[PDB]
């Protein structure tokens, strides 16, 4: 055998491919005998072995160590499927037996096992990929979605799971139903604890067997760009699972982790090159081998900044590893849609990194979500003096690409799903949640919501059920997710709300000091196309509100949150209104609207000429 070297990139932090030569590949010997070669990096070894079930788990395979530290050997005759370990026998005298850390299948947990597999998948999605985009200017729409817990095989938690493809052919027509343009899938690298919800990994090449094989979860991708749905994987390149025979101690040494803290993980030191390139590598999996559409960055905060606090310093070495990494992805990928949060707001995240940004694509606006929700968690009384609560988040709008995200660490842990932040009645967090929503989606910004969001849920989110699609016998549940269709639909066909978002003068504040009223108003006004938003946070309703614009104009009723189709309080008829003449200073013309308690209105702005 003449076994393959890794590229000398590897020992760089540039190397975004390792899982081509590192883990277990299907060839042939010097002999043209068929089998299986392994390669795993373990520099501080004095001895590993290939493990598994063809010498009935016994002594197993030597390797060989180059000078590189990379481990290799040959077993004739293995089928895909089958099982091994490699056994390794570290600097500080340990013997483990671990999974491949480049495993590209695993048993079902708890069994860490690696399994033989091909990657070389099929795929007809040439066109979507040319077509592919990071959505500037386009609606993006993304539904945040855990796979083993949005719906489950009828009858039945586990084998109770549907596949990939079962997933896929139910998944996708609720997306198009609802106008989501991409699914954001929670961590599928292998994990052991189902609770982890995919947070802590142990297999970053292997994609769950949870709920199937390789090739299933390819086909399920395939099936999405098929109907014009892309696929964002979530990534967590800041910590490891602690288990001691995954990553940990690799090589008897601290290889992967700090010689010298989120409890049951360990931190990975970007100063080790070899890690950079495994993380690399990690992530440009899902993009190569799966046909990803974007990578989304768990808790970069954490890596950002020394124990995730910029007083303690940056980690100049995490800033640089993931400006390497986007700067590779984008290189390969450049129409993948790459993205991350940090709440600090003390690195400049979304900036090309020429500009000394870390140069992702989008920031989760967490300010945003927690200004939002804390505002309409304000009984109604005391809303006049916490007004410009809502205003705030224009002021820094547009310091970063901003998207606005409703996660899953928001509905979980005690802390009420979305409705249930609301304050007041049944009825009043209804209404509120009518209009949170149209706020979310006519505040400009793309958008992501974690599964039953869409649903007015009310049960916390648990990975051990299915979302409670009960709710849908309800006037109120089903109403509340056609309605939320329907703010999909406006978002994904109306220029003025997708396109120059991020483009300041395409908004225009109408109303924004109505403290005693909780009323505000602005016009998005993409492509030159106009459309005014007005949204009541007072729970009585407001008479011929007056709007001041400085011109005369139309306008045509696109939405009202509280209109009897959606379980609404409103009965109003009039859907087409005009300005008119006087108004205020700079702005000689009103349009007057009336507006039911705690409900919104969209309209079609066409200026009279």
């Amino acid at each position: 055998m003449n076994f393959p070297t890794i590229d000398r990139s590897f020992f760089a932090g540039e190397c975004f491919d390792a899982y081509r030569v590192l883990g277990a590949h299907p060839c042939r010997d010097d002999f043209g005998q068929e089998g299986w070669r392994f390669a795993v990096w373990a520099p501080g070894a004095v001895a590993v072995e290939i493990c598994g079930g063809f010498d009935g788990w016994g002594p197993g395979v030597p390797m060989q160590k180059a000078d590189t530290g990379v481990w290799s050997g040959f077993v004739p005759g293995l089928a895909e499927g089958e099982l091994y370990k490699y056994r390794i026998h570290g600097k500080d005298g340990s013997t483990v037996m671990r999974a491949d850390p480049y495993a590209f299948s695993t048993e079902l947990r708890p069994g860490t096992a690696s399994r033989l597999a091909r990657m070389d998948f099929a795929f007809d999605d040439s066109s979507w990929m040319e077509r592919r985009d990071k959505c500037r200017n386009l609606p993006l729409n993304i539904y945040e979605l855990h796979a083993g817990s949005w719906k489950h095989k009828p009858n039945a938690g586990s084998d109770g799971w549907y596949n990939y493809r079962e997933l896929a052919r139910e998944l996708i027509p609720w997306l198009l139903d609802h106008r989501f343009t991409h699914v954001e899938l929670l961590p599928l690298a292998e994990h052991p604890f189902d609770g982890s919800w995919g947070y802590q990994t142990t297999g970053y090449f292997s994609v769950t067997s949870r709920y199937g094989d390789p090739a299933d979860f390819a086909a399920f991708v395939n099936a999405c760009h098929r109907m014009g749905i892309g696929v964002i994987m979530d990534f967590v390149p800041v910590h490891f699972a602690a288990n001691g025979d995954a990553l940990a101690n690799f090589d008897g040494t601290h290889l992967y982790e700090y010689d010298s803290s989120e409890w049951g993980t360990c931190n990975f030191n970007y100063y080790r090159r070899e890690v950079c390139s495994f993380l690399n590598s990690a992530a440009a999996l899902w993009m190569d081998v799966y046909h990803c559409d974007g990578i989304r960055m768990d808790a970069i905060s954490r890596a950002l900044y020394w124990q995730g606090d910029p007083n303690r310093g940056v980690n100049e070495g995490a800033v640089t590893f993931l400006r390497n990494l986007n700067h590779g992805l984008n290189e390969r990928w450049p129409t993948g849609i790459y993205t991350a949060e940090d709440s600090t707001n003390f690195l400049k995240v979304t900036a090309p990194t020429r500009y000394d940004g870390i140069g992702f694509d989008y920031k989760w606006d967490m300010g945003w979500m927690h200004d939002t929700l804390d505002y309409f968690a304000t009984p109604f009384g005391e809303r006049p003096d916490a007004y410009h609560k809502l205003t705030f988040s224009m002021q820094y709008f547009y310091n970063e690409l901003y998207l606005l995200a409703l996660s899953h660490d928001e509905v979980v842990h005690g802390k009420k799903t979305i409705i249930d932040k609301l304050w007041g009645t049944y009825e009043e967090k209804c209404a509120q949640l009518r209009t949170l929503y149209f706020y979310m989606y006519t505040h400009p910004g793309k958008k992501l919501n974690f599964m039953g969001n869409e649903l007015g849920h009310f049960r916390e989110w648990d990975e051990k059920k299915e979302l409670d699609w009960g709710l849908m016998k309800y006037p109120f549940h089903d109403s509340f997710q056609k309605y939320f269709a329907e703010l999909g639909r406006l978002y994904a066909t109306e220029p003025a709300l997708y396109d120059g978002e991020y483009n300041p003068n395409c908004f225009e504040w109408i109303a924004c000091e109505s403290r005693d009223e909780g009323v505000y108003a602005w016009l998005r006004k993409g492509a030159g196309q106009t459309i005014l938003c007005v949204m009541n946070t007072q729970n009585t309703a407001h008479k011929k509100f007056p709007l001041y614009f400085q011109y005369p104009c139309a306008a045509d009723e696109l939405l009202n949150s509280e209109a009897a189709c959606w379980n609404g309080a409103d009965r109003s008829r009039t859907r087409h209104l005009h300005t008119t003449d006087g108004g205020v200073y700079g702005r000689d013309y009103t349009l007057s609207v009336d507006l039911p308690a705690m409900g919104s209105r969209m309209y079609r702005i066409t200026p009279e000429a």
